């Protein structure tokens, strides 16, 4: 059923006016809060440190992180919720020189100052309770 | 990897009924994926769930239910027999008084009956795991 097999995952590369563009539908209504996560990977192992965690747990917060020397860092938490139950969406991250900006549906939603450099990006993994129709990191 | 997931099936329970369920994560346990089983009142997912269980693998077990549409008391167990990437077994056996749930053959977590389990209609396995065996006995 899902377009895109989830968990996806991609090498890619990261530097300022990069943007990442994920389409895709949680699997179950909010009231089951289903979970959306991206993590923007130092290298292809999945248990390499993430630059950038991106948590969604739908109709109730997002989380944002990073794992760095494979320990979770300071944890920062937004009740923003943009994401509509039972709807697909469009999840667009830009690499600025400063930060990333997290847009949902074309609205500024979070932003995310870097810790490590986005140039230390080696791969991008979506995964959790989504079914996933488009990925693409522009270059 | 043979059934999806999520996986939802019509089912009915009572003492003496054992749910069987044969999986592996999806991700090393660094990335905390989870496991959620939940025996729900109908068919419906927005329905209310007499019993949930929640794994967040390498953390921790939460266990609860969903009633008049709100979780009630959490029940929560840093108790963790799952092992960092391999298959394991899961058994919830049915007991008069509360579920007893086995993990690889070792009473791992038990849970009193808030709702009878006789009101129980459907049973879904979701969340970051493959799925290769699913069961629920009768008679």
């Amino acid at each position: 059923m899902s377009l895109l097999p989830v968990p996806y995952t991609e090498a890619a590369s990261l530097s300022t006016g990069s943007t990442v563009t994920i389409k895709g539908r949680p699997l179950a209504c909010f009231l089951n809060e289903p979970y959306l996560q991206v993590d923007f990977h130092t290298e292809m192992k999945e248990e390499s440190d993430i630059v950038f965690h991106f948590q969604v747990c739908f109709g109730r917060r997002v989380v944002m992180n990073s794992r760095e020397y494979g320990a979770w860092k300071q944890q920062v938490e937004s009740k923003n919720m943009p994401f509509q139950d039972g709807q697909e969406f469009e999840l667009s991250i830009s690499v600025l020189p400063d930060k990333y900006q997290v847009m949902v549906n074309g609205q500024s939603s979070y932003t995310f100052d870097h810790r490590i450099k986005p140039e230390a990006v080696k791969m991008v993994q979506v995964w959790r309770d989504i079914s996933l129709t488009k990925f693409n990191v522009s270059y």
